[PDB]
């Protein structure tokens, strides 16, 4: 394993500080676990499995059914934890923890709130969303560990303030179809443009999330399996910006491989 | 989507029992999301990604340590639970709840459960399970939901006595050997199969795990993914049992399909 070998250079690669990098997956994600507390259970806390949707503050939104089995406990218990792991498998990648209070949606607010669940869920209300409570969990504190994004950085916590106030990454949100156009049509592309940043030679690199200073790959390299961090030339200002900087890479690799050839 | 004209046969087809199903998947996981709660945090339940081993009774060691955040919880505060989803994005598939009471693993079984965790976590102790406290859950209720496994029949709860009376199913072990192996050598072997069995003519059919019954199948057909439940003509009594068994579906599929070309 050769990760070890580039540990200095990934840790120094260019990303989001930490709180809008938690700002940007939570705002990203769309389902997680949620941890309840309600009388009438033993004295056991509950975990379940739950859709929901950032408000534009970065509040989950989950649409609550009252038969839910836990999930149900937000309705009058509002004293939760809503767990997200950016990847569920690796347990050294980015795994998020948000306190938080489940406050029900007043009715004035529920349309506007409604739609804005309806733009993470396309294809909810496909019977009924009146069959649902929306309750929003505000934030008291927001923890963080990873392995990954950052092993000796990689713990921390937000208070709601700070976590309120960070910025989602605007870049985000064209993550999955940046992502599948290249892994779909450019595969051998980002294969190239990781192997010069990483100087791994790996045999393929798949696409799995971009923001304003980079993306993140999956790549493979003799049997084992690597999460590399690949930074832009420089900050991505617009959606058209990723082209730009995407080609930019690609043709910075292949220069690299031609000089190496002049010069035997 | 197709998946609705086959729901009957679905249904139908032969599974394990659900409680013994509900133990023999708890007895293959390796990780799950343990919710937790202790004084001095809120007044906040909590949730961590936590690995495990089930010991032979089914009940979860967990190597604690005092310094994992929420986790360390089960050291002082026994009363938790633990979420297992078969496939953690999949919302229809099986989800399963254990609450119980951590217990701390006496000084004469260390041993014996550190031997027993190393089965189901080759490749810990690489520097020292001393920097952990093992903890077993002994469980209070199991509980289960699925919208794959079943929808209607698709919830339950289940006793400690019941859960710890169930059987883990003894083919189920050999599930990533078996599934390697054909996804590896004989990709068109389990499409042909998925075909005869569920008269889907697939894409492609990837081996998930295998029980004494069956096993199940991720199959993609014009776009779609589909979790399929492929029963075996009889009930595999030994690990060998397995491959006469795919052999002898192979060779119906095969039949089939000859026999209806001799008829035009
Ligand atoms: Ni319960
Ligand atoms: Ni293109
Ligand atoms: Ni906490
Ligand atoms: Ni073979």
């Amino acid at each position: 394993n050769v990760f070890q070998l580039i540990q200095t250079h990934q840790e120094k690669a260019a990303r989001l500080p930490p709180v809008e990098e938690i700002r940007t997956v939570l705002d990203q994600s769309t389902h997680g676990m949620l941890s309840t507390f309600s009388q009438k259970h033993g004295g056991y806390p509950s975990g379940s499995v739950v859709d929901f949707a950032c408000d534009a503050d970065g509040s989950p939104i989950v649409a609550v059914s009252s038969w839910a089995v836990h999930a149900k406990d937000l309705i009058a218990n509002p004293k939760c934890s809503l767990l997200v792991a950016k990847d569920p498998e690796d347990r050294t990648d980015l795994v998020i923890t948000l306190h938080g209070d489940s406050i029900p949606v007043s009715e004035k607010d529920v349309t506007a709130v409604r739609t804005a669940y309806l733009a993470k869920h396309p294809g909810a209300f496909r019977v009924d969303f009146g069959d649902f409570q929306f309750m929003r969990i505000e934030p008291k504190a927001v923890q963080y560990v990873s392995g990954v994004a950052t092993t000796l950085f990689g713990s921390g916590e937000f208070s709601k303030e700070e976590y309120q106030t960070a910025k989602v990454d605007p870049i985000a949100q064209f993550s999955k179809p940046v992502a599948s156009h290249m892994n779909r049509d450019h595969a051998e592309d980002t294969r190239l443009i990781v192997q010069h940043s990483t100087s791994i030679p790996v045999d393929s690199a798949y696409m799995l999330d971009v923001d304003s200073l980079g993306f993140n790959v999956k790549a493979v390299y003799q049997g084992n399996t690597y999460k590399l961090r690949i930074p832009f030339p420089r900050r991505a200002e617009e959606r058209k910006d990723v082209k730009t900087l995407v080609v930019e890479m690609l043709q910075a690799a292949k220069s690299q491989i031609k000089e190496n050839l002049y010069f035997q």
